[PDB]
């Protein structure tokens, strides 16, 4: 299967070609063409050198279906998603791998309605990467188009992000950490724009150093950043711009556990927190779900994965939830995750309650975490299994209230994930050694 | 066989898809610019709609392979031959179908020294096409490298045009037509810089105009301009821009023979003409060697074709050569056909002498041509048969100096061209249809 969780992603020219873009952009666009005349798709990319090869052989796909390329150049993810469906696009493409390092890329696709494909689509488009020479359209002469640049659509992305707040930043010193990518071009100048004082880092891409020490998957240079410059708060983002991990005036760092409850804190007081409920994954920390208790909010566990929250968020119409990784969505103004919405709304939150980062973030207490890997047979069996059960319970009855376990597979892989949450590093690293032990005697294929 | 007389030419997305200009990218570039670590590869185009999508399959094909792509955007075929030279790069590519209709592109490389490719070098890429599975490099991360805009080039091919001439153009009214191609932004420049006044059409492209009812293949629309617009001349050139036709005070066409004796004349008393010898094919008319020999000139005849005239030039070292299209070729100062470096030089002996084109063009007669194409059952029994030898050896001997007739079978298609040259259209058709009846008569169709 070339589609993976999150689009198709491989090594850049040898794993994802040229060749393989290009049977995306015209197997891809048939597949998102069949259903308008002269169909109109945008393109954008982050700063891998790789993205302007796959970008090319991709173009040429679209074009030679009869479609309406129109580059954007660099732009962050959640600017595709917001631009195809504002421009009334038919599909939007994403040339990025996000946090990976600059050797990876992948392609991800967007429909009109500024949300990923339909499987019953990705299939449909898997089956044409199947046939060795499947016949389709070959537009001749005056039925093909001409690409445009479209220039326009990273202010035009910029100048909606800029409405989503009704405050400046003034007074407020924040640190950026582009990770030499997509944000790179966008969060100086969304930020400066804001009034808000900046110190950068990561904002000076060459091609080959995305994610190469920074972003928000390495925020230790920023925190580094924060406290030399003596600077209100630091955010960092991604290399596509989905997530965003944020870090207080003193170095301590914020993840999206904290951020989601900050942001979700203030749209309960407001009471445009739909149905009081914020959508997350099991992944989040106990505190998360304990400071919703206390806020009155309703709490939403999914399975782990973009897929799901966006999924769960969709069939009830909540308009947020989110990730511990950073990964928020913001139904009201985007969909999908984007670091950069996300951004603005925390700093708006600061501006307005006149707080720090570290207060707003110290409202709940993360308990600490182990976590333990058992390579078992079949993965289902686990939590069926007796032994299994009685130990979890005899865990679960030793914590008076104080923590809790997690049992999990992981599709990518065939071993279970033992989670455990408890008020001491030793305690939890114990319950998961008890927890690890059963299942490993007992399920361990790989014993 | 994917190449043709010049390079690969197809409908584009139909004989020629983007996945082809992919492959021509990665494995003529690994063939052609491979003895330097980051190949410098230079890319144009001309105004047709599809050279954006097969530009971009080629860029894709090129950086696949390590080559750091310079983009050169619409530019003629000889400036990307020029600048190939003159900026050390490794290989330059041409996307453009030239005279053809918008519907149809092609591909043309140029070497390092601003020729076209060698049969052998076309027969290596072939291989690589027809092989299953060719292990090429596959270079990733650092090693893959940024593409460029060059869209300064576009000038500096421009200011080098201007150098090769040593006068202006002031006092000279010219009638330009681009053709709807990549001479439309330089032509009136050009022209307009050396204080020449310009009346120009065909130069609003829009991707789908490209040689539509104007350029060197259609002159009528610019010789009517010539004369209401009371001009002294026109230049018409063809979408890529390597062929030039000239009109004449009056209207008429004046062919690439007469631009090639007009020039060789001026280069010929300044001795500037090296051998006192000027390059053509057979194609070339009889008129234009008779004047020949009226001035102190030899001839050398070639096989039809760009590459085979500019193969006889390296050879012997011969600066001018050319065919009646209008594909014009001087050496001293370009390394191809040049329609708007022949187009200043042609002007420029104009004003030297201070004279109109119809005196200049009235220096050779073009006899009138009568072509025929028949049918054949085969052509290689059609020269030795006596009965056609009878008819042509008749002809042979009735004009003892009227004319000659050429009759030249064709590889490609089971017919033999049938082409008389004679003083008067009445005696060609004589011989013209004479030659082609007894040729009807024996072979095509019982």
């Amino acid at each position: 299967k070339y589609f993976g969780t999150d689009g198709v992603r491989g090594v850049a020219n040898q794993e994802l070609t040229p060749e393989l873009a290009f049977k995306l952009g015209r197997y891809g666009g048939y597949v998102l063409a069949h259903n308008k005349g002269e169909p109109r798709v945008l393109v954008g990319r982050d700063t891998r050198v790789s993205g302007e090869m796959l970008e090319s052989a991709l173009i040429a796909g679209l074009i030679s279906i009869g479609a309406e390329v129109m580059r954007l150049g660099i732009i962050s993810t959640p600017g595709v998603a917001y631009l195809t469906r504002d421009m009334g696009a038919e599909l939007g493409v994403m040339i990025s791998a996000s946090h990976n390092p600059v050797a990876d890329n992948g392609i991800k696709f967007f429909g009109s309605d500024g949300f990923k494909l339909s499987d019953e689509q990705e299939n449909e488009i898997e089956a044409l990467l199947d046939q060795e020479n499947p016949e389709l359209p070959r537009p001749v002469g005056n039925d093909i188009v001409h690409y445009s640049d479209y220039f326009e659509g990273a202010q035009k992305y910029l100048s909606y992000l800029k409405s989503t707040v009704d405050v400046n930043f003034e007074g407020l010193k924040i640190a950026l950490d582009g990770a030499n990518g997509s944000t790179s071009s966008l969060a100086p100048f969304l930020f400066g724009d804001l009034e808000a004082d900046t110190e950068t880092i990561g904002c000076s891409p060459d091609g080959y150093n995305i994610n190469e020490k920074c972003g928000s998957t390495h925020p230790e240079k920023l925190a580094e950043k924060v406290v030399e410059t003596e600077s209100d708060f630091g955010l960092a983002f991604d290399g596509d711009g989905d997530r965003i991990i944020a870090v207080d005036e003193n170095g301590q760092i914020v993840d999206g556990d904290q951020i989601m409850f900050i942001i979700g804190q203030e749209m309960h007081k407001n009471q445009e927190l739909n149905n009081d409920m914020i959508v997350s994954t099991v992944m989040s920390n106990l505190g998360f779900y304990k400071a919703l208790e206390q806020e009155g909010i309703k709490s939403n566990k999914t399975k782990v994965g973009d897929r799901y929250v966006v999924e769960e968020m969709r069939r009830g119409n909540y308009n947020l939830g989110g990730e511990q990784s950073g990964h928020i969505v913001m139904m009201d103004y985007n969909t999908t995750g984007d670091g950069l919405l996300t951004g603005i709304q925390l700093a708006s939150v600061i501006k307005m309650t006149g707080k720090s980062l570290s207060e707003l973030a110290g409202q709940m207490k993360k308990y600490p975490q182990s976590l333990i890997n058992v390579r078992v047979t079949d993965k289902y069996r686990v939590e069926e299994n007796v032994d299994v059960k009685e130990v979890m319970t005899k865990v679960e009855v030793e914590m008076n209230g104080e923590g809790r376990i997690l049992v999990r597979p992981s599709g990518t892989e065939p071993l279970v994930r033992v989670m455990v949450e408890a008020a001491t590093d030793e305690d939890a690293e114990r319950f998961a050694q008890q927890i690890a032990d059963v299942v490993q005697d007992k399920m361990g294929l790989d014993k």
